[PDB]
């Protein structure tokens, strides 16, 4: 019922996932950011996608069809499900609930908008445990996007 | 800014779900209603299942191994991850699914008084469950029982 509720999305382009410096925290995160009121956490995912790499993205949504076609009856509507829930204590600095997402892009282009990070960089399967500025659940989850994403 | 995030959650015992009656608009539903000001959603659940039915409930948390270890090794947490995110009514509403052990219910005042457990013929058979609520009771007992 309250401000505590953020996003992050890892985004995989062929054999390579993303991740850009968080700055102020030297240290290498997933896309992402706070869900506006009154916006869904998917939609944030494609927004901070988009602010903060320029990017146009696709989420990993497995539909369950029967639950998806009932709930629009009901008048409903099936969302996407995050991948996995966090819960940060920093960065933002305030205790807060994280949901995690995968997805893809179709190139390695990027460009940050205004007061964005301006650090990204691609990550292969390999760039794994070479990096010495990331921290290991955040190399884990970037393993499994690809493993999930190719 | 308050959100108004709300949690469902099937409880199921031995081969039967759990649900409650909303006398207004009848309609049975699975136990939940608003998340408290900083309260995890899981919490909320837990709490809802006590004070909706007197239950003492364990969630559906399939453990993500690799990353339960590495999150504590980063200074972070791994939460049970909602089992579905549905949008309604607007409002979001996060779906999880648990157990328990045993059938007596007690709800607290203030608390629809009308708690049901239903088999799968027993949903079939219902006259006053909707059908997005029929699926969910449905994975619920195929997942859990």
């Amino acid at each position: 019922l309250n401000r505590h509720f953020t996003v992050s999305v890892f985004i995989v382009c062929k054999d390579k996932v993303l991740l850009h410096l968080h700055k102020k925290a030297k240290k290498m995160l997933p896309l992402g950011g706070h869900i506006e009121v009154n916006e869904l956490p998917e939609e944030a995912c494609i927004r901070e996608a988009k602010e903060e790499a320029g990017l146009n993205v696709t989420l990993y949504n497995p539909i369950d069809i029967n639950l998806k076609k009932s709930c629009d009856l009901s008048g409903e509507k099936l969302l996407i499900n995050p991948i996995h829930t966090i819960l940060g204590d920093v960065s933002p600095n305030h205790s807060h609930i994280d949901f995690v997402y995968y997805a893809t892009t179709t190139s390695f282009e990027t460009s940050p908008e205004i007061g964005e990070s301006k650090i990204l960089k691609w990550y292969s399967k390999e760039d794994l445990k070479n990096a010495h500025n990331i921290q290991e659940n955040i190399l884990v989850m970037a393993t499994e996007a690809l493993d999930l994403l190719e």
